[PDB]
């Protein structure tokens, strides 16, 4: 029964991640190897001009200075991810069934994690794509900005470096990101046999996939949950430093939704 119920349970998580979210990282790889190049103020004036952003810049708070602005595209970029997660886990039949209480829970507490994970994709250790892909951040000019904002994202390229050297394709990706949604750890759970059932079925569904899908790549699965591990202490870490944003740079604003997720 397993493998085979498996591997269909498997091509409907991946059809869901295909439905919801609209850089693969299959197109995203195409266009890391034609994107205008933010790099400093003079580039990143001309890219809000010049390039598509999903949020108009009317919308985002007054400009100050450079290192807010790029804080604010943060949470910009971060607030549709959740957008996308948000479909994307509805989209998945067993998630959709949980009470609607279980499921916020699941999303408040998972969608970081799944979001750095999934952060990979757009990213090399040079820089990340950003506005759909039209335009190319470099990991350079976002060290350059002042404390504390330049420290948030270099931990980011770091996980990611050495996330993308175990080579996943979009495919492993849709059920990696799955289990990082349904876990049954998260705090306040109501039901929480039934989470770490759903939870056990994909990754019992991704174990199989990379045996198929990876057939040499020996230990994949286990350094996939250590992963997994890794990136429940990558967003304590970041949280840690969202909270000091938040104490030292009282001036600046957090997107409501986010003020949701880290209400605790
Ligand atoms: C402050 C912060 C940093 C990260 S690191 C990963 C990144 S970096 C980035 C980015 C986008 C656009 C730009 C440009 F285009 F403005 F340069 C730069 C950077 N979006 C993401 C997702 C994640 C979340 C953050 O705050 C929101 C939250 O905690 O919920
Ligand atoms: C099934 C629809 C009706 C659900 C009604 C119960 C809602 O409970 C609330 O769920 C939230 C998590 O989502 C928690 O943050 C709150 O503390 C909790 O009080
Ligand atoms: C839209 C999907 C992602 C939503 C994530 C934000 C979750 O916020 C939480 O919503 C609960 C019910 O409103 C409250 O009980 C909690 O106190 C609050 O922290």
């Amino acid at each position: 029964p397993q493998v085979a119920d498996l591997k269909a349970f498997s091509k409907h998580i991946y059809n869901a991640y295909l439905k919801n979210f609209n850089m693969t990282k299959k197109k995203a790889r195409s266009i890391l190897t034609a994107p205008f190049v933010i790099h400093d103020i003079e580039t990143l004036w001309q890219a809000e001009k010049g390039l598509v952003w999903k949020q108009l810049v009317n919308g985002l708070p007054p400009y100050k200075e450079i290192s807010v602005h790029v804080f604010y595209r943060c949470q910009c970029t971060t607030v549709e991810t959740v957008r996308e997660l948000t479909e994307f886990a509805k989209s998945i039949p067993s998630f959709s069934s949980l009470f609607l209480n279980d499921q916020v829970t699941l999303l408040k507490y998972g969608v970081h994690e799944a979001i750095f994970a999934m952060l990979a994709s757009i990213v090399n250790k040079d820089g990340l794509l950003v506005a759909n892909g039209s335009g190319f951040v470099t990991r350079e000019f976002l060290r350059s900005l002042r404390k504390p904002f330049s420290d948030i994202i270099e931990p980011k390229f770091e996980f990611a470096v050495k996330f993308n050297a175990l080579e996943l394709d979009d495919s492993d990706l849709a059920l990696f990101i799955a289990a990082i949604i349904l876990c049954g750890d998260r705090p306040g759970l109501m039901n929480v046999p039934r989470v770490e059932a759903i939870q056990d079925t994909i990754l019992r569904a991704l174990e199989f996939h990379l045996q198929a899908n990876h057939p040499d790549a020996q230990y994949l699965f286990p350094k996939l949950l250590q992963k997994m591990a890794d990136l429940r202490q990558l967003v304590t870490e970041h949280a840690q430093m969202m909270q000091r944003i938040k104490k030292t740079e009282t001036e600046t604003s957090l997107h409501p939704l986010l003020q949701e997720i880290y209400k605790d």
